[PDB]
């Protein structure tokens, strides 16, 4: 997260860190046994770390659980990143509490101008790599479809939306992929891509979760 602030330990209880010997992507806890992340974060050997704040120090409240299966969306296109969503089932359920809690799925999509909270342990520099130890947060608004398409002509599908600042300086970045975009207490987006990080006129692009609610419910139900 570039231009964000320290969230404060466990203030984002649905945030998870996907770890393969190091933090590589974020995700969101949607129930005690399932996490939603981005399909481009897929790999085997994933350990899901819940209740984290400082990813380099065990401070308490952490729960490390291996992933049992990862289900990448069948129509995921790695070239366009269309349908960049994946579900991870945990080997055992997490113990939910105030520090580890699930976030609700939306019932309607959000409108442009809705303010949302984006968080993660991704790069904090738009020029160079600087990965923080603790969780960073950023408040960003959803942009209109015309501004999004003007910014990324021919690259935005109906399963994506832009959120951010056209003036640059504040944005999600590499390492934040797979993490949550929460607006009014509902998970509306998944950090997916962008051109560089926090560059002027190049806002972040997110997977539009409201278009996948039925798929998520059907898939969880049958697995
Ligand atoms: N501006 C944003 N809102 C944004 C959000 C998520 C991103 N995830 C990434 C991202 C970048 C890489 C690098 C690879 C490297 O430097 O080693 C690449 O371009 O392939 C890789 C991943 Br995988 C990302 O998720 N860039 C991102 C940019
Ligand atoms: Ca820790």
């Amino acid at each position: 997260i570039v231009g964000g602030y320290t969230c404060g330990a466990n203030t984002v209880p649905y945030q998870v860190s996907l770890n393969s010997g190091y933090h590589f992507c974020g995700g969101s806890l949607i129930n005690s046994q399932w996490v939603v992340s981005a399909a481009h974060c897929y790999k085997s050997g994933i350990q899901v770390r819940l209740g984290e704040d400082n990813i380099n120090v065990v401070e308490g409240n952490e729960q490390f659980i291996s992933a049992s299966k990862s289900i990448v969306h069948p129509s995921y296109n790695s070239n366009t990143l269309n349908n960049d969503i994946m579900l991870i089932k945990l080997k055992s359920a997490a113990s939910l509490n105030s520090r580890v809690a699930s976030i609700s799925l939306p019932t309607s999509c959000a409108s442009a101008g809705t303010q949302c909270l984006i968080s993660g342990w991704g790069n904090t520099k738009s020029s160079g790599t600087s990965y923080p130890d603790v969780l960073k947060c950023l408040k960003a608004p959803i942009l209109s479809d015309s501004s999004c398409k003007s910014a990324y002509p021919g690259q935005i599908t109906s399963n994506m939306f832009c959120a951010g600042y056209l003036e640059g300086g504040k944005d999600s970045c590499q390492g934040d992929s797979g993490g949550p975009v929460v607006c009014s207490g509902k998970l509306q987006g998944i950090v997916s891509w962008g051109s560089g990080c926090a560059q002027k006129n190049k806002p972040g692009v997110y997977t539009k979760v409201c278009n996948y609610v039925s798929w998520i419910k059907q898939t969880i139900a049958s697995n």
